[PDB]
């Protein structure tokens, strides 16, 4: 039995710079509501120019979904790549607080530790302006092989497209993983990230690179450049052997061959801040998976994680998500 | 026509915030509801102990004329940080607030200060200081312009700690009273208080400070009284407005023999009580610089105070002024 990681997670390392803004902003500054609008070091300096009085908090979709896994009390590890400078020092004591598993050496202190502006609207959701700095180093030097051979799921970004070698690393994952018996997931991440490598990942899904699958609709609406949510559903499910799909408030979905498992979303009292919902969604189901629980389960668990993550500033459940399981006997 | 209503000046601090139990504090000997300073070793060894945080930046004057400018007043502010990230990122808060904030960064070392702050479940705040860049404050760093342009200069009892910056505080007071303005200090932390009760003491009664904020713990220290009553005599005594609060049960106002009582506000939950003294200070000031009632000013510094406690930052992330207008305060 004994296997020393549940989940492994592969993702840009980020720290969040977070604020709330009007409607007018987004358009003002044409900042692509609800999305992920890569920036460079010019425009994020004129962004940051134009925020208002912001909060910090580590970030990166696998790293809060690393951090969840350890929250919900599953042993996680992470690869993500920070500089040598402050927000690299922050983002390597909290995900490590946190009880994750995270070596990755920084390679100098430039260029600097990547951060997204994350702009959130009155409606909760949010619109992330994001400069990769050193994300754009992390290559197949960054993976600690013997890790990636003792973890059950290895997850990683479809961001991890952006950055040039990143997608090595990916590779070699993938060749470990499978070596060893152990399983990979990816998560579509953002629909025009979808938009810009369609044909890369239907190819990691088809040829078995990727076994699991997570999605929004968007994302999946956008893989198959179809407005058909039902032909997106049944083209998701031919191409990979386990799709989870969310549908924000609507819940989620989780697909396997011919089967379907419907999850409803849970109560919200308010939408604070959609951030990290997607992230937290895969903490829960991955816990729930290498835990050996059912996939409807392992949605309900997603649902469970996700639900308490939009209720808060930050993308991190500040709360225990092991407790909250317990009480709504996930357990 | 004054430039600045309000010029405050003060240890430039990021803060670190997590929650924590009980225990926590108990098993690394942290005073619990304190400042506490630390250098840096201990800085390091508490954050390997510290569980995932969010930063936001803090340092209490700094609060205070984020504060200010939040509710409309003109705001200015003096502290020091480095040449490094967390500099950057306090220098963006509170000019993006509106603050007028020039100081120079010296270098990259030391760094720029930071609290790890904890709080526990019932919403108090135990901070652990490392002043880093703050040593670096002095005299040079008085914009004179600035201090003779602002209607009253507010500072730290913190800034006591810090070697120099005591000697800028007395350049300050020499300018905004010769252009005839008022300066005005916090007394900041209890055992602040404790460490340089003769030179607050000095500063009321020689008549360099006008008006002096406390709250009760400071009051009582102050005057190494049991006594509250005896406190408030005494404080009134030795400045010519004392404005102290007392957490839940609101603040009281003194001018020689007038007091004006002002009631907190209601509150859906303490969440965590970190700026609540410092926002006080700025509806006060705030209220203050506009002309308005001792008593009007007690109730702004009730509803700002109020406010903040109710989220995580020491600034309020929401409408001071919109709040104050619906309150029926402005
Ligand atoms: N290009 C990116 N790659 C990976 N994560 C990102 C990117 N941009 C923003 N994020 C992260 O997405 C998270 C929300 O899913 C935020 O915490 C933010 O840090
Ligand atoms: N030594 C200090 N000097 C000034 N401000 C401080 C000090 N220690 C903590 N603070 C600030 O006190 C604020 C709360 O009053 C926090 O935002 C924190 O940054
Ligand atoms: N407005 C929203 C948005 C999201 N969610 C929860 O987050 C998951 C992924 O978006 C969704 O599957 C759902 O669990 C929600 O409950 N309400
Ligand atoms: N528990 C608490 C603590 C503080 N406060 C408000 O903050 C001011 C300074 O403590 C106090 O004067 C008060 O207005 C509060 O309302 N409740
Ligand atoms: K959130
Ligand atoms: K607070």
């Amino acid at each position: 039995s004994m296997t020393r990681f549940d989940v492994l997670t592969v993702g840009n390392a980020i720290v969040d710079i977070i604020s709330r803004c009007n409607d007018q902003f987004l358009i003002d500054n044409q900042i692509t509501k609800a999305a992920m609008n890569l920036i460079d070091a010019e425009r994020a300096e004129l962004l940051y120019s134009r925020m208002g009085p912001a909060l910090e908090a580590s970030g990166g979709s696998a790293g809060n979904t690393a951090a969840g896994v350890a929250n919900l009390g599953g042993k996680a590890a992470y690869f993500g790549n920070v500089a040598a400078d402050q927000l690299g020092d922050i983002f390597t004591h909290d995900i490590r607080a946190q009880g994750v598993h995270y070596q990755t050496k920084p390679k100098g202190a430039f260029p600097p530790t990547a951060r997204s502006m994350i702009f959130v609207t009155e409606d909760g959701e949010r619109s992330m302006n994001t400069y990769l700095g050193a994300c754009v180093e992390l290559g197949p030097e960054d993976v600690e092989a013997d890790v990636v051979a003792d973890a059950k799921v290895t997850y990683f970004e479809g961001y991890l497209w952006d950055p040039p070698r990143a997608k090595e690393a990916i590779l070699d994952c993938a060749r470990i993983a499978h070596q060893h018996g152990r399983e990979m997931s990816m998560t579509l991440s953002d629909s025009f990230c979808v938009d810009r490598y369609r044909g890369e990942f239907l190819d990691l899904m088809r040829s078995g690179k990727v076994d699991i699958v997570f999605a929004n609709r968007q994302e999946a609406l956008s893989l198959y450049q179809t407005d058909d949510f039902e032909e997106a559903l049944n083209r998701i499910a031919a191409d990979c052997k386990i799709a989870a799909v969310t549908m924000s408030e609507n819940g989620a979905v989780i697909l396997k061959g011919r089967e379907r498992y419907y999850v409803n979303a849970i109560r919200i009292r308010e939408v604070v801040d959609t951030t990290g919902a997607g992230d937290l969604f895969a903490s829960g189901f991955l816990y729930g998976y290498t835990q050996g629980r059912s996939l409807e389960d392992c949605g309900k668990l997603g649902c469970l994680a996700a639900g308490i993550v939009i209720q808060q500033i930050g993308p991190r459940p500040m709360t225990s998500l092991s407790e909250a399981a317990k009480q709504a006997g996930l357990i």
